[PDB]
């Protein structure tokens, strides 16, 4: 199933720059990097509770917030880009 | 048409936050800002053209980009958040 994961981090200090960083190189494990903070993840019910639980604790849940948003099968053919 | 607007930008500049501040301020005329950069907005065809043209002339297009995601009917009970 795809999951669209959107990072919301401050990316103007070195710490939130190495959250990003870390988000990213969980997230690419199981999709694309479309966007800086954002990422097209293709994840079995399975590995999608693994990546929840690793999100957790590399943000920081006070400052930054994901979003995930269950797309549905055909989302390829459901985005546009300007 | 639900349609979830994702928007690159590199704010460690003031111009580049000048821009997310004028994106943001077209977005949220036809959704909700729901992070910096991401909006959930609800727009008729004819809103989703306009807005696309408006964002056309903000943005700029060689550094930046837009992403719209189209979302189903009942997306509301499909988004799950952390943080």
């Amino acid at each position: 199933m795809m999951v669209l994961v959107t990072y919301d981090v401050n990316t103007e200090t070195p710490a939130g720059r190495k959250r990003l960083r870390h988000v990213a190189k969980l997230c690419v494990d199981y999709g694309q990097r479309v966007q800086n903070s954002v990422f097209e993840c293709s994840v079995t019910p399975a590995e999608f509770v693994d990546i929840k639980h690793r999100l957790t604790q590399i943000i920081d849940e006070k400052t930054d917030s994901i979003r995930f948003y269950l797309l549905g099968k055909n989302w390829q053919r459901r985005v546009e880009t300007l």
